[PDB]
């Protein structure tokens, strides 16, 4: 029982983009880019997808940095994440209705205001690590166990 999602980061050399969700699922957060793949398109496809649909830029290469699954207790569906890097993209963040981008700086990368399982993974990520990992969650805001490990192949 798990559905695929996309998260794409922006991470250049001293800085990453993020998005302050507007509604919905993760609303009020800086999040990285992202949401389900369709039906007959490719994880990476719709990785490419969400990020021009939710913060405007064109992404060239991407690269897969890690796998994390999404377990809300209650909620049936795992949320099966895969996750992107890039450094070379096209044209310059858009403001939406949905999203609000900003470029952080790397030490201040603003965790207290992003899901609680990113101060667990961006230090790999940012260190150009790959990794698999599980968070189970008590509502949006409680991590009440995970794993995560570091790996060559995502
Ligand atoms: C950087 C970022 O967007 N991370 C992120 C994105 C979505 C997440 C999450 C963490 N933890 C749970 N959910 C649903």
């Amino acid at each position: 029982a798990s559905r695929l999602y996309t998260l794409v980061l922006v991470l250049q050399p001293q800085r990453v983009l993020l998005g302050m969700k507007k509604r919905g699922f993760g609303a009020g957060r800086w999040n990285g880019f992202g949401g389900k793949v369709q039906e007959g398109e490719t994880i990476e496809d719709g990785a490419r997808r969400e990020l021009q649909e939710e913060s405007g830029l064109t992404v060239d290469a991407l690269h897969k940095v890690g796998q994390i699954v999404f377990e809300f207790v209650g909620e049936p569906e795992l949320m099966d994440v895969h996750v992107f890097c890039t450094d070379s993209i096209q044209g310059t963040p858009v403001e939406s209705d949905e999203m609000r981008p900003c470029w952080f700086q790397l030490d201040q990368i603003p965790f207290k205001d992003m899901w609680p399982d990113d101060s667990y993974w961006f230090p790999l990520l940012l260190q150009k690590k790959k990794f698999h990992g599980y968070f189970k969650f008590q509502g949006q805001d409680t991590i009440l166990d995970y794993t995560l490990r570091e790996v060559d192949t995502v």
